[PDB]
């Protein structure tokens, strides 16, 4: 048994991570508190596209470096979030499309990629694609509107910019086995390994909340993805009121499923969260240790004994 999250998962071979700000790390309760107790670090928005390439051609890695700096010298690996996404565009890429946006996301996937190349254990290459709902349609963007291969693409892509990288597709209300969306995302990621595009793992964001709970189907969920031949990865789990017994539950699902590689809450303590009313995550504002965090420790554990071995 081990006393901290990242230490206790790497018994089984797998990882505990979170999401680090830049601008907190001059926070030393939040150092001390992130710096013990995960092994592996995403940038909460400092690899973002629009954080990475202000400007077409411009990039700026000062804050991801920052974070990708604090993370290995205090003995983490790294998960690159994320390199085509709708979201969080620079507005000169928000006005792009078709061609032009093509060329200017192979680029923006080459000059990320290229920073980092060697030293990113996954990437989040893809995230959020599919629609919200039951179509299991694409979504709407100016990057599915460039062409439905822009995924397929972005793999190809990234594959050949860095192929030391794991690389991942990640999406959210993913979780629930009978849900559409998360069909769709199963007949892709099924479809691409088929034909081999190189994709190596599916992200499950695992935002976990009243209209979106979680349900024991997770496992199923996690199994069949594994079964098509990628690692899965619970990417932002985050829990709204942070019940031990959910927290549990999806460590015990992931512990389960041989082919995932950790999990990823979506950071530190509950005033650090994007959610923080939701009080989501496994520490107090002052730092200290929530139920929860007593809970996923011992599943990760596989108990609580006080014994010699
Ligand atoms: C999964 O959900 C969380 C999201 O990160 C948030 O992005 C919006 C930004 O305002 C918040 O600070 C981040 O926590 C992440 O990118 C997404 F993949």
């Amino acid at each position: 048994a081990e006393s901290t999250l990242g230490a206790a998962a790497a018994q089984s071979g797998r990882y505990f991570g979170t999401a680090i700000a830049s601008g907190r790390l001059s926070d030393s309760t939040y150092t001390s508190i992130a710096g013990r107790e995960f092994n592996m670090v995403t940038a909460e928005n400092e690899m973002k596209i629009d954080a990475t390439e202000p400007q077409r051609g411009q990039f700026n890695f000062s804050s991801a470096d920052r974070v990708y700096n604090w993370a290995v010298q205090n003995g983490k690996q790294v998960r690159g979030h994320t390199l085509a996404w709708h979201s969080q565009q620079p507005g000169w890429m928000q006005s792009l499309s078709g061609s032009a946006l093509r060329q200017a996301m192979i680029d923006h996937i080459n000059g990320v990629m290229a920073h980092y190349k060697g030293k990113i254990v996954q990437w989040d290459v893809v995230n959020e694609a599919f629609a919200d709902g039951s179509s299991g349609a694409r979504r709407d963007s100016n990057l599915q509107r460039s062409g439905n291969d822009w995924i397929e693409v972005a793999f190809r892509t990234a594959r050949a910019a860095d192929p030391s990288a794991k690389l991942c597709y990640n999406d959210y209300n993913v979780e629930n086995w009978t849900w559409a969306k998360t069909q769709a995302m199963y007949n892709m990621v099924r479809d691409f390994k088929q034909r081999g595009v190189p994709i190596d793992c599916v992200g499950f964001q695992s935002h976990f909340n009243s209209g979106s709970p979680y349900n024991s189907n997770f496992r199923t969920t996690l199994q069949n993805f594994a079964a098509l031949g990628v690692d899965v990865a619970i990417t932002e789990l985050d829990i709204q009121g942070a019940p031990a017994s959910t927290y549990a539950n999806v460590t015990n699902d992931c512990l389960a499923v041989s082919r995932c590689l950790g999990i990823t809450v979506w950071g530190v303590r509950d005033s650090d969260s994007w959610r923080s009313e939701q009080t989501p995550l496994l520490f107090n504002n002052d730092g200290s240790k929530k139920a929860a965090y007593t809970a996923v420790l011992d599943a990760l554990n596989g108990g609580d004994s006080s014994e010699p071995p």
